[PDB]
């Protein structure tokens, strides 16, 4: 790794101005607090956290990962600092959420574009689990995008060996089974273009379209992300058939990774 | 809280023989335990009555104001009656009626070598609680913790639900009410899984069991690797196959993963009966 100063991390950020990019400020994103940095000519991405020993066994277990798992499908952890900061590589297409929202301008993201991150991502994670970790905090703002719209996972800070959470996760229960089912709903954010969660759209939660569209009172046409032209219905069909496998409230009737990365595959 | 009594803490502690922790069984006054408190076996009036001593504490108290609240609105056969509370002192305890037959849970469980309950006890139980939460939610009740436990059983086994304190107006949370949600619809899941336990005699969860928790048997059944017959309660002798198949149907339904799927209590009571 590499080791920073708090007190240089300080200053690349422009002392963790909390002000968005958008005003001249260095905040990114939020959820921890992740900043832009300039370092020499480069860029990188500082997240600072903010119990404290709750924060403290995540900032240690998300280093404890990165230690241990590198991949293309994952952000690279460059270094730390001990308040408490992470060191990234800086992504310069930014997160998943924010293309799907089309934040500051962006053109919206192809289908064409949505598959190989699709694809991208449960490479990310089939990794992670051969290699027998689970991430439990898969989302479209943990899914990062690379110069090349290459999807990478982050923030591992509560890996191990609501909106997106599956029943027996909520339950408590810990197994790789549950990133299957919140790389579900990311799924839908892909195909949709919509927020896993809404408190002002029925359903409140995406998740809760798969009942709808069985219920026959919508389609997936009704929900399909209209800001897209090269959305053939065929492919589409094929990756809300990987969601809807995904999202089975049985932990045991979900398809594993392997097998979402074959059918993915299958879906181009 | 004017239409019961203030007691004295005192006092309590004088008929629980000091709030003894030992069991009934061997002489002391611990009838049971775990929801925010011990319950403990006390008198007033040379009768008597179940003492609940509760255990941060500003949550505790508004528990306690909530019960308290709930029990002067909702008074029903299928209810258990509270006589009053007591503040004055160390410790908040609330001073219920008491339940000869103790809990569910208890019965299910033959706690102290007591017998199985039969197969018709389970029904006019399963129809009693039913009747309990149908008479909640008509007065715009959620009890949020409905649970075996929360079962208890007078003289003639008479079902009586209780353990207001977290009531609105893991084993067994649907997973709406597990995304904070608060709805009537997540107390069907919950009854759901006590019918279950009423089926099987099984706790609804064992830390030591395939599967861990008794929700999970839905799925097992559906994939035909189980029968309902495998997971019957093997004490009862005058459980009759259609009966319990019908009961377990009520069930199934009860633990739909989506909440407008299941029943309401008012469909769940017309199934019981169209058992018996
Ligand atoms: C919101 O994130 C970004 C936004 C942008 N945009 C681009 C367009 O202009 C506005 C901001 C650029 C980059 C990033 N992010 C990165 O570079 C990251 C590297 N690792 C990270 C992480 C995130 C979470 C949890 N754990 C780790 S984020
Ligand atoms: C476990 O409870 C009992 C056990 C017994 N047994 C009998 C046989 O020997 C051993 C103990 C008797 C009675 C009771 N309970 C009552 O009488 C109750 C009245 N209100 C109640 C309550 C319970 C919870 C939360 N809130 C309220 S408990």
């Amino acid at each position: 790794f590499h080791s920073f100063s708090f007190y240089e991390l300080k200053n690349v950020t422009n002392n963790f101005d909390e002000r968005p990019i958008s005003v001249g400020g260095n905040k990114m994103g939020e959820g921890g607090v992740v900043y832009k940095g300039y370092v020499n000519n480069t860029t990188v991405a500082v997240k600072k956290l903010a119990t404290t020993e709750e924060l403290k066994q995540q900032f240690d277990q998300e280093i404890k990962v990165m230690a241990k798992c590198q991949h293309e499908n994952l952000v690279e952890l460059l270094g730390f600092s001990s308040d408490l900061c992470l060191v990234y590589v800086y992504m310069p297409n930014g997160s998943l959420l924010d293309r799907l929202s089309c934040l500051d301008g962006t053109p919206p993201l192809s289908w064409h574009m949505r598959c190989k991150i699709a694809q991208g991502a449960a490479n990310g994670i089939n990794f992670l689990h051969e290699n027998h970790h689970i991430h439990r905090n898969i989302k479209s703002a943990n899914i990062l995008l690379d110069e090349a719209f290459t999807a990478k996972i982050s923030d591992f800070g509560l890996a191990r060996a609501t909106a997106y959470m599956a029943p027996e996760a909520l339950r408590g229960e810990i197994t790789p089974k549950s990133d299957i089912y919140s790389f579900g709903v990311v799924l839908l954010e892909i195909i949709t273009g919509l927020p896993a969660v809404d408190e002002h759209r029925e359903p409140q939660l995406l998740l809760d379209i798969k009942e709808e569209i069985e219920d026959e009172e919508k389609t997936i046409e009704d929900y399909i992300d209209k800001k897209m032209n090269d959305a053939d219905s065929t492919s589409v069909e094929a990756m809300y058939s990987v969601a809807s496998q995904c999202l089975h409230e049985k932990k045991n009737k979900r398809p594993d990774i392997k097998k979402v990365q074959q059918l993915l595959q299958e879906m181009t």
